[PDB]
């Protein structure tokens, strides 16, 4: 039996709205409804993993499991194997696989991050799954974030407290936040970012969302406007939203938008709004290809509509030679020349490299670089030909070419990382120089640059 170099992987997101769900909900994992839709010809063919995040989720653990596995069970015939399942409060992840995949996932990982202090603290947050799936790793975070049209700030500021404190994935990459732990991140949920436009608009944007004239809604949609100005997302994918916003319907319907102020709404005002969100970052050269992104029309429990979305992804196999793993392959190596970073810290420390990778038998520290000032006020820090040469635990240039190398530049005075990024090793020749390049970021914001030459020997 063949170990796969693709899987589809199905997110979905629900905000359930305390309600429980219909007896039908098949439309949500066979990707029908509105926007990027799933062809009927692939009706019976299951997906490798089904990752579900619920918001608002009133059902125990124990009732929404049977409820899935039963759904799954009827589109394919096939009984999904639980992975994890992860609740906090009533923000839900459950992770499902093909029975098949059972001895290919391991080191599966859950955590939450509950946002905000105190009055905010107390039902908003985020909940997450990793694992490793053959040679590739996975992660999966369910956030819920803060609501209300005029909190976008908040909400933002709930992204950067998610992705620093969510513990999954590796912990020997100390240096690196979940948005560089995995191969394919997927991050969704309700995230609450509303389409910015005046209250009294109200039933001009009910008229658009009739006609599907979407453009000049999404042109004031929080979460575009604000990844656009680089506020929260910084490095993430989003498919192109082609279905109607997801949130507030009245409930038993899909006929009509519950936007007016009342008692319990807190007197606000709930525009139709995309708050329902699917977004992806997978390392440079990896395969991810979206083929669905939609909301389901015939799942009316609840005020906001569920949202599907599938992706094809590339996965690598847990690769054995004679030598790696636990020895290198001396016939492998991958020197880092010409490198520099540019920084945009105003601080004078020397800075020293982390280079971190399955690859390597264990992460690998450069000396420190050699600091001089950019043109226009940066930091540049310069490493010369002075990196490491990274000895790889397997030189097959079928495994190496789909490595990937994180780096961190540290304070030599404090060990802080100062700026995280990812190199591809997918390069177009081996034994040939050719030019790098990441961004470089800390807690998911824009903090520098890395660029330089790379050399990568396999025993090709
Ligand atoms: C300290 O305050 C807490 C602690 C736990 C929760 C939960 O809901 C748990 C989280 C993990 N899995 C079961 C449910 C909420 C608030
Ligand atoms: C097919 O879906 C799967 C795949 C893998 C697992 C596991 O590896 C379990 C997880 C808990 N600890 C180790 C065993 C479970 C379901
Ligand atoms: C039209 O509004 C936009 C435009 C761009 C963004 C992005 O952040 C990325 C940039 C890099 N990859 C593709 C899109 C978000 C909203």
């Amino acid at each position: 039996q063949p170990e796969p170099d693709m899987i589809t992987i199905f997110i979905g997101t629900w905000n359930m709205g305390n309600a429980p769900p219909p007896k039908k909900i098949t439309s949500w994992f066979l990707s029908k409804g509105q926007g990027k839709t799933r062809d009927d010809s692939a009706d019976y063919i299951p997906h490798d993993i089904y990752v579900i995040g619920t918001q608002e989720d009133p059902l125990s653990e124990k009732e929404w499991l049977e409820i899935l596995k039963h759904s799954l069970q009827e589109i394919t015939s096939v009984t999904f194997k639980t992975v994890a399942i992860h609740t906090l409060w009533n923000i839900r992840i459950v992770v499902l696989a093909k029975p098949e995949h059972e001895n290919r996932i391991s080191h599966i990982c859950t955590d939450n991050v509950k946002t905000g202090i105190a009055n905010t603290l107390g039902n908003k947050g985020a909940v997450g799954v990793s694992f490793m799936f053959n040679g590739t790793s996975l992660g999966f975070v369910n956030s819920h974030l803060t609501s209300g049209s005029e909190k976008k700030l908040r909400r933002n500021q709930n992204y950067m407290n998610i992705l620093r404190f969510l513990a999954l994935g590796d912990k020997k990459l100390s240096p690196f936040n979940i948005t560089h732990r995995f191969t394919h991140l997927f991050w969704f949920g309700d995230l609450n970012y509303r389409v910015d436009l005046p209250t009294w608009e109200a039933e001009t944007i009910i008229q658009k969302i009739k006609q599907q004239q979407y453009a000049d809604l999404l042109s004031h949609d929080q979460l575009l406007t604000e990844r656009r100005e680089q506020k929260v997302f910084l490095h993430f994918e989003e498919e192109e939203i082609t279905f109607a916003p997801t949130y507030r319907f009245e409930r038993l319907t899909r006929d009509k938008y519950a936007y007016t102020k009342q008692k319990a709404t807190g007197m606000k005002y709930n525009l139709p709004s995309w708050c329902d969100r699917v977004l992806w970052k997978s390392y440079p050269l990896v395969h991810v290809v979206c083929q669905s992104y939609g909301s389901t029309s015939d799942i009316m429990t609840s005020d906001h509509s569920p949202v599907f979305a599938t992706f094809e992804a590339g996965v690598t196999s847990q690769f054995v030679s004679k030598n790696g793993p636990g020895t290198v392959d001396s016939q492998g190596q991958i020197e880092f020349l010409r490198c520099y970073a540019t920084l945009k810290t105003k601080s004078q420390t020397k800075f020293y490299l982390e280079f971190h990778s399955s690859c390597l038998e264990s992460f690998v520290k450069s000396q420190e670089g050699e600091n001089e000032e950019g043109s226009e006020g940066e930091l540049v820090v310069k490493f010369g030909e002075t990196l490491p040469k990274l000895k790889p635990i397997i030189s097959d240039p079928e495994y190496l070419l789909d490595q990937h190398i994180l780096i961190s530049i540290k304070s030599s005075d404090s060990d802080e990382s100062y700026g995280e990024g990812c190199i591809a090793l997918r390069l177009e020749a081996t034994e040939t120089q050719l030019p790098i390049y990441t961004p470089l970021t800390h807690h998911g914001e824009l903090t520098g640059h890395f660029q330089g030459e790379i050399k990568l020997q396999t025993s090709q």
